[PDB]
């Protein structure tokens, strides 16, 4: 069960949607049985839940995963080393990035180091079918990521939550103190019209400093 799946601190914050996540992958294995398919490959659905849930200091909130074959790798926005060229999301990320932090472009769109640091890379929905962008809505995730949002909330820690999924009138509830929402709640794809310049990376920073945490290195190599 959740304990064989996900790092302890989830499986006990999860414990209260274990059936929920046990009756997921049943409707996964129905759907290949059904004959249709679902990303993130099934190791890499609850990849978020498998870093340490004392440690996430920041939430990024993406809505499902990338639909494109090889892309979705079961944390927000990232994509697998070899991937070329980044999704247009990820590059408008890493558009910002350089712009806010200053850093030069990164070697690849894995952000897997972002995860090991406490970034809790989160789509509100953990899979996809194929080439049928958000697919998977209603199926049942949302209970899942709804419960692993108001108990990241619920800790005594510090959180700071960016909201990439433009969904903030459903999220902002879940998170609503040591919870800091960085608002207004533009999405990458947004682009020039709020995203670029919304600074989160720095501002994250000054937020979990601001309630006396350590600040994110979002350096990538
Ligand atoms: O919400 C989103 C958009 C995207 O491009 N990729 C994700 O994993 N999350």
């Amino acid at each position: 069960p959740l304990s064989e799946l996900v790092e302890r601190g989830w499986a006990a914050a999860l414990e209260p949607v274990a059936d929920q996540v046990a009756h997921m992958g049943q409707f996964l294995r129905a759907e290949i049985a059904a004959g249709r398919r679902y990303l993130p490959a099934g190791s890499n659905v609850l990849r978020a839940f498998t870093f340490p849930f004392d440690n996430v200091r920041v939430l990024i909130v993406g809505q499902d995963p990338y639909p494109t074959p090889g892309h979705a790798v079961g944390l927000s926005f990232s994509v697998a080393p070899d991937v070329r060229p980044w999704p247009r999301s990820l590059a408008n990320i890493f558009d910002e990035y350089t712009a806010d932090l200053g850093y030069p472009l990164p070697s690849n769109g894995d952000l897997t180091p972002w995860a090991q640091r406490g970034v809790l890379l989160l789509n509100r929905v953990l899979t996809v079918r194929p080439s049928n962008p958000a697919s998977h809505r209603g199926k049942g995730w949302e209970a899942v990521t709804e419960c692993a949002i108001r108990a990241l909330a619920a800790r005594a820690a510090p959180l700071v939550a960016i909201l990439w999924g433009r969904d903030a009138s459903t999220l902002k509830p879940m998170l609503a103190n040591c919870v800091a929402i960085e608002s207004p709640h533009p999405s990458p794809l947004s682009a020039s019209r709020g995203f670029f310049g919304s600074r989160p990376f720095s501002r994250a920073n000054e937020l979990l400093v601001g309630m006396g945490a350590e600040p994110i290195d979002w350096r990538l190599p």
